[PDB]
C-alpha cells in the first residue's frame, strides 16, 4: 500500500526537539510568522519542498568533483547533455534557480501589453510577466479552485478559456502559454498528457507559444504513469520526454525534482532566442557555461535529474505525502483533495470555521501547529495573495490553506506520524485558533516578512 | 511506544530494488550463501551491525578536518580527551578495530596458563585470549542459555561461579575478568549495574583485574536507564561513566556503539600497562597517536561516542530493534526472547521443525528470507559453529538461528515492516521451506566461503 | 623576497598533460578563442580569478554542515554575524553573485536621470546602473589611464573632478559614488585609505550617499597595510573595517575575496533601503536568508571570508602574482605596471607591434599562450571591446592587453614559471605571432563565442 | 630541469607558523624527541612520508561511496580488480596497513629456525619476521651501507651473498627472501629490473620463494625508467607489472605509493597459502572482504595505485624530492646519496663531526632543524638501531642520518625551499648543535617513546 523507502540513509541531520514553552517565545519572536522562525528550533520543518532536499551519494561524489572553470566546465557539458536527453530540448542556460530562468524567459517572450495564460500562477513566475508588462490571466479549470473537489488532473488548463481568450484578444496580443507541472498553488495537482496534448494543438494552430515551468514535472509524469489510461506501461523517462515535445521551453527549477539545494536552468528550442538568452544570462546570473551555480551544483542537479527517473523514487516520494493525507483524512481533519505530489494543504476555512478570512486563519493555524508540535508549515492563503493595487483591498481566494510541504528523501512514515498526530490532535480543539491582524505590512511581497498579532 | 528517528536524513544511499526472481538468481550464484551476496545485490542489509552505521553532518565534517599526521594528531587528542572524559580511564590507545584492541590486551595481561573468565564469549576475543595460553571460564548466570527464557539483565555474571572459581584456582592464577557489555552471544542482552559493582568487589578483594569489552555499551548503558530500578533519573553519560568506574580498562569496537564505519581502541589505568602497551602498538597497529586509524576517523569516532550519549538517539535504536521483535512475536513468529540492543534472533529450529539440524535451517531460512524481501541475515546456527576437526563431525549448537542485526540509522521502521511482512509471509507457508546440502565446503570458517543446494 | 604558501596541499585537482600538438588542435577546435577551450584540455587555467579559488579544509567541513532551511538557516546567521564584525555594515542580504547584488543596488539607489560617479566601471557594474536611468560619470584619477605608468594607488578617484560633478550637476541629481576596491580595469590597481576617506568628506557634506564594489577589497587592504603610510601596524582586519567606515554600504562578490567558488551579498546601513531589498531580493535571488545560495554555500563564503583576514594568506596571494609580473618584466616583456593584486597583464599591442589591432593581437596572443604552455588566458582588447551597432565599426580601446588572471590558493611558484617561461620563450620569436580575422562573429558579447584563423 | 606540479591544488590545510621561542619548549617537553612533538605546532611536517599523502579530487569523490557492507563490498571488488590488473597477483587480501600484512605473511611462510634474507631491514617488517622464529640475514650489497657513496640501484641485493647463504644453510632452511622496492633504511635507494630478475633465477632453482616489501613500488619503478637500460620507453605500468612477475607475492602499504592515508594488502599466487591467509585476517584485521579498512579507503586506494601509474605524477614527485637534495648539494651540506624516492637524508655523521655517534647526532641535528625551522624530521641512526640483546649495547650503523621525508602532492617547491634554507643556515654554525642521552629508555622499540636531554 505505502511503499518502504527506496534507499537507505547514508548520513543523518542533527536535530533540536525543543519544548512548547520555547516554540512559544519563538512564533512571538516572528511575530506570529512562521517564515520567521529559526530553523534551528525547529523539529520538522515542511515550510517548503524547494532546495530542502536530501541528496545521494552519487550526488555527493559529484560535489567533490566539481569543475570550477568559468568557461567550458565539465559539469556543464554533463548537465547539458543530460536535459537534452531526458527533457528533449535544444539549448539549455544554466541558472541559479528557477526565478532567475523566469526573469530570463519574460525578458525575451513578452511585449508590453501582451497577455500571459496559465493554469494558476506562482510568486516569482507571475512577478516577472507582470513586472515586464504583461497582464496575467487564470485558465485552469473552475475545479482547481474548489478545494475540497476530488477530482484527477485538476491542475488540466480549459481549453474552452483558452479559446476564449484567443477569440476575444487575438492570437498576436498573446505572449505564451505558461503550462505549470504540478500546478503548486492548487494543491500540487497534476496536468493530464491529453492536456498537453490539446493544449499544443490549439495553440500552434494560431502561432502561440508554449512554456512549461516544469519545477515539480517528475511528479507530474507519476500520476499519469498511475492515472491516465495507456502510460501504465511507460516508464517516468519515456512520459517526462514526451511532456516536453508539447512546449517550446521551460523554466525549471532543480531545487525541487531535481533532488538539489539550489540550482535551475531555462531550456528552448529556437535558435534565435538562445541567442538572446545567452546575452542576457551574463547580466544577472553569470557566464551561459555556469550561469551563477558553481560546477559542483550543475554536476549534483546533472546526476540528480537522472535520479528522479527511478520509479520506486518517484513512486514513494509521492506516496509519503500520500500517507499524511490519508491518516489526515481518516480523523476528519480537513484537506485539499486529491492530495498532491509534493504537500498536503490544510483547509484552514473548514479548520477554522468559527474565523473569517479577515482574521488570517491560515496564518493561524500554521503558528498553532508550531507551538503545538514543533512542525513549521506555510501560510498559503490570503496573506500570499497580497492586496488589490486598485482598491487596496485584500485579495480573496477560494483557497485558504495551510501547506506541509514535504522535502524529497529527507523525511520517514514515523515522520509524518508526528506530524498527523500532532494535527489530529490540534484539530480537536480547534476553536482555540485566535485570529491574527497585521501589526506591520509591507507595500509588496507581505506574505514573507509581515508580523501578525491575536485577535 | 515506538518514537520516530530523531534526526533527519541528510544524505541517501543508493539501492537497487531487483525483483524476487532475479534475486533468486543471484542467491543461486551466491550458492545460498547470504555471506557469498554482493552489497550491490541487497535492499536491507542486516548481515551486523559492525561498521554498517551511518555517520552524523558533524562526523562527516570531522571527516574534512583530517590531521593526516604520524604523531601528535590533533584528532587523536580530540579523541584521547573524548574518551578520558566519557569513560573515565587515564590512558587510551586507539586501534583499527575491536579485535586490534583485544590482540593487544591478551598479550599484556595474559600469563601461559593463567584463567580468563566472562559472561560468555565473542570469537575474535575468546581466540586472542586462547592463543596466548589461556583457558576460558564461562561465569554468566546459567539463565542465559536459555533461549525462550523473557527475563532482565540475562548477561549478569555468576557471582557464585566467579566465587567458586577464586576458589578452586587461586587468584594468582587468574589473568583478569572479561566482563561483556552487551553479551553478543545471548542475543545482546544487558548487564545490570549492581552486577558490575558486584564483580568489581569481589574482584578487588583478590586483587583481580577486571576488563571491559564495552563495543555495545551505550546499548547497555539505555537498558539500565529503562529497567534497573534507581537509574530513571540518570543520564547515559552518567550511566556509561558510572559503568567504567568499577573497570581497570577496556577494549572497544568503535563500529558498534560509537557510530563510525571502522575504529576501536583499548582503555587502561595502569601506567605501567600503558607503556608496554605504547610499544606493542606500534608493531601491529600504528603509533599510539593514530594506532592504524586515518586521522579523520579518530576525530569520527570522538564525535560519533559523544552523540551516542543522546538519550533519544538510542532509545530510539533499540527500541527500533524491539519493534521488529514485537511485531514478529505477535505474529507467532519464534524469535529468541529477550530482544537484544542490536539485533533479532529467529529461532529457525522451530521456524523449520520439518528440518533436522543436518540439513541446515538456518542458513536454509536466510536464504529464503533473501530470496523473499531483498533482505540479507546471518545465519548462527550449525554452519556457523563449524566441524570438529579431530572427528570430522559437525559441532551442534543448541542455538540454530538467523540473526537479523540492525545497522544504526540507516534503516526506518517501514524497512523493519519489509523485513517482519516478508519472514511473517515465509512463516505462513514455513513447510515450503526446502533443506540444503553442502556441494562446497572449506577446512575452516565455512560460514563464510560454503556453498549449498536445496534437497 | 617571496614567501611560500602559507598553508600545505589538502587535496589535488586532476588536470591532463596533453602535448603541444593536441593543444593545438584543441585550439583549432576552439577558433583560436580561448574562451571556447574546455576546462578538461587545459593545465593552467588563468582565464579569471572569479569562483576559481582553492577552499581550505574548514570550508569544505563547512560545506557538510548545511543547514538548507528556506528560512532562518544558521548558515546565514553566521555569514550575518561575519560580515557585520568584519565590515561593520548593519544589514546584510545574501545574493548568489556580485552582479546579483548589483542589478539590487542599482534599483534601489537610482532614480531615472541621476548620475553614478566612480572610479572606472566594471561591465556588469556599469550595466545595471545605465540600465536603471543613471549615466556613468568616470572620476578617476587621470593617471589611472597610463599603463605603462608605475605609481602607487592608481586608483584613488580624483577629487577635484568630483567636486567639478557636484558643482554642475547638484548633490541632488547624483545618486551615489561608486567606489571599486580594486579597481579591476585599470590592472587591479589600488585605492587609498586616504582617498577613501576624502570621498566620504566630501559626499557626506552633500548628503550624497557612496557604496563600494568590494569584491577584491582585501586585496586593497594589503597594499594600504604594505605602501600607505601610517598603516604597517594595523592588521588587515582592522584596515577593512576602517575602509567600510567611509561608506554607506556594499556590493560583494564572494567569488572573489571571500575563497569560495560561489556567492556575494549586499551591504547598506539605511534600513528603510534594506527593508525594500528584502522585498526586492525574493524577485530575483531568493529570500532573505540565502539569497539564491545553498546553505552550504553562505557557510563556506563565511568561513573564507574570515580566512582572507590572515596576513600571511594576502601577502603571498599578492606577492604571487608580484612574481609572475616580475619574471616577465625581467626578461622585458612589456606589462601594465604596476602589477595589480589579481592579475597582470600583457601589453599585446607592444609584444605583437608587427600586427594591427584588426588583426586582433591581443586574441593570437592568447591563442599562442595556450599551446605553447597550456596556459588558458584572456583577451581584453578589441574583441571584448565589441562593435558599435549603429556604424558596425569596431571599438577601439587604447588597452589592447591579455589577462594572467591568478585564482586564490590554486597555482604554485613553479606553475608561475610554467607560465613565464613559456611567454618568455614566445616573446623572444614573437615575429612569427600571426594575425588572427574572423570566421564566425556573433552579434553580441563577440568575445565569448567568436571563431578565427589565421592570415 | 624540475617539472611543475601535474596538478592544481583543489583545497588547503591550515597551518600555524609559531616562533622559534615557543618551538623550544615544546622540543623540551617532548624530551627532544621530533616523535613527541604536536602536529599542530609543526610549519612542515617531514617526519614521513607514510599515511601524510593528499588524496585527489577522484579519490575523495570515491570516499562519498563507501560501501560499508560487511562482506560482498563494490569497493572491495574495485580494489581487488585494480591490484590484478596492475600488479598481476592471483589474490589480495586488504589490510588495514603494511605492517598488517607483514604479520600475516611471517606467520603464514615462516617456520621458527629458518633464514630470512633481504636488501636490509624494517622495523615492523624485521619484527614480525623474528618474532615468528626466524634469523634476519642482509644480503644488500655493501656499498648501500655507504652514504656518501653514489652509485645507481644501491638497493640492489648481491647475488654472491645470496649464493653464500644458500650454500652455508641449505635452501630448505631459507623461508623466503624479502625483496624492498625501495630500500627505504639506505635512503630510498631503488632496485634494478636485472636485480629482481636475477634473484628469481637464482631463488627459484633451490624452490627458495620471493616475497616484495613493494610500499615504493611505483618510486623505483621510475627510477628503472629513468636510469635502467631499454626502459626508457616502457610504462611506468609495464614496469611495475613486470616487476613483480618476479615475486610469488608481496607486503603493500597503501599509505606509500599508494596515495591514501590509510590502507595495506597482502598478495600471493599460491591458492593454499591465500586459504591460509583469510583464516588468519579475520583473527587479526578483519573479513578478507574489508580487512580492518573502511569500504570508502578500499575505494580511495584502489583510485590511488592507478593514479600513481601517471609518468607525470612520479616524475615530479621523485624530482621535487631531487631538488630539495640538489639544493643542500650545492650549499656543501652532507648527505646521503644519490637522493631516493621519497626523502633527503642528512649525514649526521659529517653534519655534526664534532660529536660521536654515542652523543646521538642524528636524534640532536633533528631537535635543532625543528627549533630553527619549524621543520619536523625523523631520526634515522643508533637510536632507531636498537640495543643489541646479547650484550645489552647499542646496534652502531654506518648510517647515521637525519631524514627529511616528503609526503606526496602535500607541498611545493617554495616549501623544499624554506626547508633547504633553514638547514644551509644551520650548517653554518653546526659546531652548535649539542649531544644527547637517554634520561628514559624503553626496553623494545625505543625511538619512539624515548626521551633525552643535552650533554
Ligand atoms: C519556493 C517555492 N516555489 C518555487 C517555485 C518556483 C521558483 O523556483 P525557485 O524557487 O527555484 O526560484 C517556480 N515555479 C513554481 C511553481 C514554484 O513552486 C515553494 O513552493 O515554496
Ligand atoms: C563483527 C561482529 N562483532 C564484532 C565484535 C568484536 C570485534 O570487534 P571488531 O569487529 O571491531 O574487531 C568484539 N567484541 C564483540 C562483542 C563483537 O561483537 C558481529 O557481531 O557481527
Ligand atoms: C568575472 C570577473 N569579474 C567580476 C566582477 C564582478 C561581478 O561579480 P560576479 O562575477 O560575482 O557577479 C563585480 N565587480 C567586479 C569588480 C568584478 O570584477 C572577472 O574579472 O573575470
Ligand atoms: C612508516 C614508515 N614505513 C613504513 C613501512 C612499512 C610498514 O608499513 P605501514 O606503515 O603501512 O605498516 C613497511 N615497509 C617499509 C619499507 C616501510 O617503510 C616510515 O618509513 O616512516
Ligand atoms: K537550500
Ligand atoms: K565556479
Ligand atoms: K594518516
Ligand atoms: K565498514
Amino acid at each position: 500500500n505505502y511503499p518502504a523507502e527506496p534507499f537507505r540513509i547514508k548520513s543523518v541531520e542533527t536535530v533540536s526537539m525543543i519544548p512548547r514553552d520555547e516554540r512559544l517565545k519563538k512564533m512571538q519572536e516572528a511575530g506570529y510568522n512562521t517564515f520567521l522562525l529559526n530553523s534551528k528550533d525547529i523539529y520538522i520543518d515542511l515550510l517548503t519542498d524547494s532546495g530542502t532536499n536530501a541528496m545521494s551519494d552519487k550526488q555527493w561524489a559529484g560535489m567533490m568533483m566539481g569543475d570550477e572553470a568559468y568557461a567550458g566546465s565539465e559539469n556543464f557539458y554533463h548537465l547539458e547533455r543530460t536535459v537534452q536527453e531526458l527533457f528533449g530540448f535544444k539549448h539549455i542556460v544554466p541558472t541559479h534557480q528557477g526565478r532567475g530562468a523566469e526573469n530570463l524567459l519574460s525578458q525575451l517572450a513578452i511585449k508590453p501589453g501582451q497577455y500571459v495564460a496559465g493554469n494558476m500562477y506562482f510568486t516569482t513566475t507571475r512577478y516577472h510577466q507582470e513586472k515586464n508588462g504583461a497582464v496575467f490571466v487564470d485558465i485552469v479549470r473552475d475545479e482547481a479552485h474548489d478545494a475540497g473537489l476530488n477530482i484527477a488532473f485538476k491542475g488540466d488548463i480549459d481549453l474552452k478559456k483558452l479559446q476564449k481568450l484567443i477569440d476575444e484578444k487575438g492570437a498576436e496580443n498573446i505572449a505564451y502559454i505558461c503550462l505549470a507541472v504540478t500546478v503548486n498553488l492548487a494543491g500540487g495537482q497534476p496536468v493530464s498528457m491529453a492536456n498537453m496534448r490539446a493544449v499544443r494543438e490549439l495553440t500552434a494552430a494560431h502561432g502561440i507559444k508554449v512554456f512549461y515551468d516544469a519545477t515539480r514535472c517528475v511528479e507530474n509524469a507519476y500520476f499519469i504513469k498511475e492515472q491516465e489510461q495507456g502510460f501504465e506501461n511507460k516508464s517516468i523517462a519515456e512520459i517526462v520526454h514526451e511532456m516536453f515535445s508539447y512546449a517550446d521551453g521551460c523554466t525549471m527549477s532543480g531545487k525541487k525534482d531535481c533532488l538539489v539545494n539550489i540550482g535551475g536552468f531555462l531550456c528552448m528550442n529556437d535558435d534565435e532566442m538562445f541567442s538572446s538568452a545567452k546575452e542576457l544570462v551574463v547580466v544577472y546570473e553569470g557566464m551561459p557555461s555556469y550561469g551563477g551555480l558553481a560546477g559542483r551544483d550543475m554536476e549534483a542537479m546533472a546526476i540528480g535529474l537522472r535520479e528522479a527517473m527511478q520509479y520506486e523514487y518517484i513512486e514513494h516520494r509521492v506516496k509519503q505525502v500520500r500517507y499524511l493525507g490519508d491518516k489526515l483524512k481518516a480523523a476528519g481533519v480537513p484537506i485539499v483533495e486529491p492530495v498532491g505530489g509534493h504537500a498536503v494543504f490544510l483547509d484552514a476555512r473548514r479548520f477554522c470555521e468559527h474565523l473569517t478570512q479577515d482574521e488570517f486563519p491560515a496564518q493561524s493555524l500554521a503558528a498553532s501547529i508550531y507551538v503545538e508540535t514543533g512542525v513549521r508549515s506555510m501560510e498559503r492563503g490570503i496573506i500570499s495573495a497580497g492586496r488589490n493595487n486598485v482598491t487596496g483591498e485584500h485579495h480573496r481566494p477560494k483557497l485558504e490553506t495551510v501547506r506541509l510541504t514535504i522535502p524529497r528523501r529527507v523525511y520517514t512514515y514515523a515522520h509524518m506520524d508526528v506530524v498527523a498526530d500532532g494535527i489530529i490532535k490540534l484539530y480537536q480543539h480547534k476553536e482555540d485558533i485566535r485570529g491574527l491582524k497585521f501589526i506591520y505590512e509591507p507595500k509588496q511581497l507581505r506574505a514573507f516578512t509581515a508580523r501578525f498579532d491575536y485577535i
